[PDB]
């Protein structure tokens, strides 16, 4: 028995199909292993994976974000760093998108395999005001400029933005400093270094971020708004803002809540590129899937290997797209018809595919401890009570 400690949402069944496959399968019967699916509430999950890891009866895997989700643990010494079980594996090795799998690695090292949907940032929009005002989607910082100028002169606000929770602020900062200084300048920053905050990509895109507020792309009222409670897709939906920066869990909050509008003027574009930048502009940021990782203390290090490699296979695959998510996995590249939303979910999988990374949003990649004070220091940026200089100093004196 393998125990496998996972987040217990709706998505959960995609696990439980998978384990119940497995169970049955030639491949567990030969490693001598079944796998226990242990859910976990949402809302307990860090700190039961937290009591449980310090604890004899460890899960053998556990679900987890990559990156500083998983820190204390690789630090702890208690994981089986996966590099070279990937490059050794014949399913493993070809069975991901390899941006995917680098996105939450910590020093260079992958300690997990892909489990569930790719959900990427994506700058989604209002066909219907882009319409009525003869606005495109923009692809370059300019295109974008140009449109928070005619929104604003048309009375719309230019972007929805979900201030109460902070991170969709933090949403514009990521694509800005990874399309300003490319996907190395966050990795420094999120491999522990906070000197790293003081790139100059970090201070350019705080004043970019600045200049935004500063000319309305916001309004006025955001920092009272909630993406979480609707506000901020209410916004988009009502054609109240003309653009809305989010996850691409954005279509089915949509569908959900305004699925008129979600089926027929939702429309969604890559972050534009960003003149003289240096980041490759096809890069992607946002939640690259969720992963398992393997506890060093297990006992049947081979049947826990062999379920992983379940992640990879058609049966899999199938399982989440039939789930209304998008695979990570490479076999998916000619299943997607059968997804519920096939355009969305194509549209992802290749800007995805063609990108050259992938960046784990900031606030699960960083050490866990920088978490809540990162997200202060974006707050007060964006409201105003810091300037550029000093969310870069404050940042740089993380710890």
């Amino acid at each position: 028995t393998i125990t496998a400690m996972v987040y217990g949402d709706d998505a959960v069944k995609v696990q439980d199909k998978a384990a119940s496959r497995f169970n049955a399968s030639a491949e567990a019967k030969k490693a001598n292993a079944k796998v226990k699916m242990e859910r976990i509430p949402a809302s307990d999950y860090p700190a039961k994976l937290r009591t449980a890891m310090g604890s004899p009866n460890a899960p053998d895997i556990f679900f987890n974000w990559g990156g500083g989700s998983i820190k204390a643990y690789k630090e702890a010494g208690q994981l089986v760093d996966l590099t070279d079980v990937i490059k050794s594996d014949e399913v493993l090795s070809t069975g991901f998108l390899p941006s995917v799998v680098a996105a939450g690695s910590l020093d260079g090292h992958e300690y997990g395999i892909p489990m569930r949907g790719m959900q990427p940032v994506l700058l989604f929009y209002n066909k219907s005001v882009f319409a009525e005002h003869k606005l495109t989607p923009p692809t370059t910082w300019d295109q974008l400029l140009d449109n928070v100028a005619k929104l604003k002169k048309a009375g719309v606000t230019p972007f929805a933005l979900g201030g109460v929770e902070i991170w969709p602020e933090l949403m514009w900062l990521e694509y800005l400093v990874d399309r300003i200084g490319g996907p190395q300048v966050f990795d420094k920053i999120r491999n522990g270094d906070a000197s790293g905050w003081g790139d100059p990509a970090v201070l350019k895109a705080a004043q970019t971020v600045k200049q935004l507020v500063d000319e309305g792309a916001f309004g006025k009222g955001f920092s009272s708004v909630s993406y979480n409670n609707g506000g901020a897709p209410a916004l988009l939906a009502k054609g109240k803002a003309g653009m809305h920066l989010m996850g691409s869990w954005e279509y089915s909050t949509q569908l959900g809540k305004f699925p008129d509008f979600a089926k027929k003027d939702l429309g969604w574009c890559a972050f534009p590129s960003f003149e003289g930048g240096a980041g490759d502009i096809r890069n992607v940021v946002g939640n690259p899937c969720n992963y398992w990782s393997v506890n060093a203390r297990t006992g049947n290090k081979d049947g826990a290997i062999a379920f992983l490699r379940d992640c990879a296979s058609e049966a899999y695959t199938k399982d989440l797209i039939d789930n209304g998510d998008v695979p990570t996995t490479t076999i998916a590249e000619n299943m997607l018809d059968s997804s519920p939303n096939p355009e969305f979910a194509k549209f992802q999988y290749q800007l995805v595919q063609k990108a050259p990374n992938f960046t784990l949003s900031w606030d699960q990649a960083v050490d866990p401890d920088w978490q809540q004070p990162m997200l202060t220091e974006i707050n007060k940026l964006f409201v105003g009570k810091s300037s550029p200089e000093q969310f870069v100093s404050a940042l740089k004196g993380l710890k």
